[PDB]
């Protein structure tokens, strides 16, 4: 646990700074305080360290969405959306270095690419039911499958927190990305036609 | 003109069956008739011909905007925005081995990630003076900033449409998919509250 837990806090720290590229084997053990080849025993390479902190942090956000969705419904529709699009603006926030180099690794990793794809079918499969939900309880029109629209909203969530974490032009400012995306949301969950 | 226009036409036809790596200078040049050295004349990388094809992919699809824009408007609200966004849908769908290609050079080529970012900036400001131009004719209310709602939508319909396009899990289905956008962005600017 120990050792593993210093390469994974050491990695995390260096990806503040620089693209995992330029993140050494040697840099990941000098930082844990061990050697080279005492690195080798814990991980194949610097690839299956970022694979091992984005788990973390994807699981993170699972975990307190699971918490939320488990919890009763808030009574208010509109902070219903909001605290849970607010666990990935949080859960993400709070490791953007992470969160920039696992969306980087995405087109040089499998593994990288599973994680991601398994962690948005059931953050939109959920999307769905609750969707499928408020109509059935004649809070939400029937308009858009349920399963299309949670799509399509999941993925404006995906693209546009990114595009404000990594500050990158266009991008919503981070200070206003939460209210732009529970508008959407919002609108069009419950607007009709 | 002939042998630039066969490179490019070569490196999208063998863009259909592999990526840009896969791809070498020798395919290129034997595809256009010509010699190594001379397609070095026209082009110094495979890198040189991706950012050429996605100049113009996005150049055709900013042109038929443009057409669109300087149109009269369309008197019905949702007919209007259906037919802009079908402008993408349909331009970077008849070009998906360019498109998928270009938005992985996002990430290895400033001159493409600079591409992307100047036409996105135009569409999104474009768009953000209809949502105003709306608003001051009192067909739309006064909600968010529309300069941060064009972004977010914008940034979905990137996001939507390259995962439909590519056929990613998790995707909106191509023929669902311009449906799906036109109901978003309608409810969203349209939506009070
Ligand atoms: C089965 C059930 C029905 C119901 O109507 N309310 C709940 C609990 C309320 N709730 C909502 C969420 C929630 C809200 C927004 C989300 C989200 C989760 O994940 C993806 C991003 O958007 N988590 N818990 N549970
Ligand atoms: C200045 C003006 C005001 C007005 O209200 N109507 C027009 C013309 C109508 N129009 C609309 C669009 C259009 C619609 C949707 C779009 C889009 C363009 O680009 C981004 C994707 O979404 N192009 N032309 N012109």
């Amino acid at each position: 646990d120990d050792r593993e837990l210093a390469i994974l806090a050491t990695a995390e720290n260096l990806l503040e700074d620089r693209p995992l590229a330029d993140i050494s084997v040697d840099d990941l053990a000098k930082g844990a305080g061990i050697s080279r080849p005492t690195f080798y025993f814990y991980f194949p390479s610097k690839e299956a360290v970022l694979l091992t902190l984005l788990d973390r942090v994807v699981n993170q956000a699972d975990m307190a969405l699971q918490t939320l969705a488990e919890n009763p419904a808030d009574t208010d529709r509109e902070n219903m959306w909001r605290t849970g699009i607010n666990v990935f603006f949080e859960t993400f926030g709070s490791h953007k270095a992470v969160t920039r180099a696992g969306q980087a690794a995405r087109a040089t990793s499998v593994e990288v690419a599973e994680l991601w794809s398994t962690f948005m079918q059931k953050w939109i499969a959920y999307t769905a039911a609750v969707i499928d939900a408020e109509r059935d309880r004649g809070a939400a029109p029937r308009t858009l499958p349920a399963h299309e629209l949670a799509t399509a909203l999941n993925l404006m969530n995906e693209r546009t927190l990114f595009a404000s974490f990594a500050g990158e032009q266009p991008s919503v400012p981070e200070a206003r990305v939460l209210d732009t995306l529970v508008h959407i949301w919002v609108t069009s969950i419950y607007g009709e036609n």
